[PDB]
């Protein structure tokens, strides 16, 4: 790796790991479009299994960027439109409150107060229907942004209906396989479990449990190599051979809503580069990132802006992830850790590295 990258990564990540007591971590820096990998610590403490470039991490909500791109791909194929009402694809929901909620609202958390988590007691398709049927919105659609698994998770489930594929099959055939993400999984195959790191919560090893819409909202596991390639693809979509996938990535980084300094894409979130680091650092705190905030529609949606800070945080019980990149600079970073540690610490480290390398 270039000496500049080694210097800043070891200056930044090494103190972070000790200060946060992170058992194992993998970092990829994309510099001038090429990836450079770094690994620390253990994927399994008890068995002393080290983290490698093959170690699988739970991505948590970084999975939402795959869902956003998969939906974008379906838009580009002419299968769905963001302005379509939810009831076109789930007619059993036909009701006053749901006729005015579109796929855009679901994809961008602007449906009007869909909850952060799907209740743990929702365990069947009938449970899920009844859950959305009896949901009482708090705001009119298109006025408030409330980050929610039950929002974009439903977008992913509905966006694949016209394809006739399951969500996993559509993701595998339309995103993972064309991009050669051969070690990225919604369901880890038996032969790959050996690489599945343990997450650690309060000194206990944990893996994320099955939940309704987990695959769409937080159920992807990946290696640092595949995630570096995911950043490469989102940095340089025009190099992708499949037109609809290139366009899906561009659609996912387009700006549909504005809240303060940030713009909402499909899965991805964007700010104008250069950014005020305090904005994204403090803005990643859950007291802020999970709060309801008013939105302004952007008309037409702004096409993917090159001078952007594009990023997404992710968390499960035992894992914490972060992805950020700057298309104008061909510059990005992936941070995967098997402990869920505060988002502001992730963003601070990521910005220090990318700002030093611009
Ligand atoms: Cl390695
Ligand atoms: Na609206």
């Amino acid at each position: 790796a270039p000496q500049q990258i080694n210097d800043i990564v070891h200056r930044t990540i090494t103190p972070l790991i000790e200060q946060q007591k992170i058992p194992g971590m993998a970092v990829a820096v994309i510099y001038q479009g090429k990836p450079y990998y770094f690994t620390w610590g253990y994927a399994d403490i008890a068995k002393k299994q080290p983290v490698t470039q093959q170690t699988l991490f739970e991505l948590g909500s970084v999975s939402k960027t795959f869902t956003g791109v998969l939906g974008g791909d379906a838009i580009a194929r002419g299968e769905i439109k963001l302005s379509d009402p939810t009831t076109k694809y789930w007619p059993e929901l036909t009701a006053k409150q749901w006729n005015g909620i579109t796929l855009l609202h679901l994809a961008t958390y602007t449906a009007g107060g869909l909850p952060l988590q799907v209740p743990d007691e929702v365990k069947s398709s009938s449970d899920l229907l009844r859950f959305y049927q009896n949901w009482q919105p708090a705001w009119a659609p298109g006025t408030q942004r409330l980050y929610a698994n039950s929002s974009i998770g439903l977008f992913g489930a509905l966006a694949v209906k016209p394809s006739g594929l399951s969500f996993e099959q559509a993701m595998q055939t339309r995103v993972f396989q064309p991009l050669k993400l051969n070690h990225t999984w919604i369901n880890v195959p038996p032969a790959e479990e050996k690489n599945y790191a343990w997450g650690y919560r309060e000194g206990k090893a944990v893996h994320v449990s099955p939940g309704a819409l987990d695959a769409e909202a937080y159920g992807v596991k990946s290696t640092i190599e595949d995630m570096a390639r995911w950043v490469q693809s989102n940095l340089k979509p025009l190099d992708i051979n499949e037109k609809t996938l290139q366009q899906g990535i561009q659609l996912a980084q387009s700006r549909y809503w504005q809240t303060g300094d940030m713009y909402q894409g499909l899965g991805w979130e964007m700010l104008d580069w250069p950014v005020n680091p305090d904005s994204i650092i403090n803005g990643s705190d859950n007291k802020i990132a999970l709060a309801a905030r008013p939105v302004k529609a952007i008309t037409p949606p702004t096409p993917a802006v090159r001078a952007s800070w594009v990023h997404k945080t992710g968390a499960t019980g035992g894992f914490g992830s972060y992805v950020a990149f700057i298309p104008e600079k061909e510059l990005g970073i992936v941070m995967l850790a098997n402990k869920n540690y505060p988002n502001p610490a992730r963003v601070d480290a990521a910005w220090q590295i990318l700002n030093a390398l611009q």
